[PDB]
């Protein structure tokens, strides 16, 4: 009923490699809200802006008991370097095989260059404490985005 996206059951049990060397799973986040934001490339202008915007709002996400994960297909080492340089205090998922991206259907195609080109589309999702995807943002406009995600989270958490 309140879901806007249906994930395969196996998605919740995928081992997600994090910055810092640990793994998590979506099921492991049961009981609290989770924001999952997908971005195309570590250490690029839009991605950095977006990460810094979420980072600045962490205390507000904490007030709601929520956790945040950023996701791209960059390596763990790339993510470690990005987090250290920018001072991020939330983890980044190294989705090298795009398993998580595919589950959320964020790998989109564009007819360009006389080719069919596939890439990550900047997208964000709100996962409830019982693992339902209750809100989505696709083709994300970075300016104002983290603020909008926080506002939506607060509205839902009631
Ligand atoms: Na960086
Ligand atoms: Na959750
Ligand atoms: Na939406």
């Amino acid at each position: 009923t309140d879901a806007v996206l249906e994930l395969p059951a196996a998605t919740f049990d995928l081992p997600l490699s994090l910055s810092g060397g640990t793994q998590t799973t979506l099921r492991a986040h049961a009981g609290h809200w989770l924001v999952i934001y997908f971005y195309p490339k570590d250490s690029t202008p839009g991605c950095t802006t977006e990460g810094l915007d979420f980072n600045a709002l962490l205390p507000e996400f904490d007030k709601a008991g929520a956790k945040i994960l950023g996701v791209s297909r960059d390596s763990v080492k790339s993510h470690d370097n990005f987090c250290a340089k920018q001072g991020f205090a939330f983890p980044l998922v190294s989705d090298g095989d795009e398993a998580l991206c595919r589950a959320f259907d964020v790998i989109k195609e564009k007819n360009m260059y006389g080719k069919q080109v596939l890439g990550i589309e900047r997208s964000t999702f709100l996962l409830s404490p019982e693992g339902q995807v209750v809100q989505a943002w696709r083709k994300v406009k970075v300016a104002g985005h983290a603020d909008a995600v926080l506002a939506a989270l607060k509205a839902h958490a009631k």
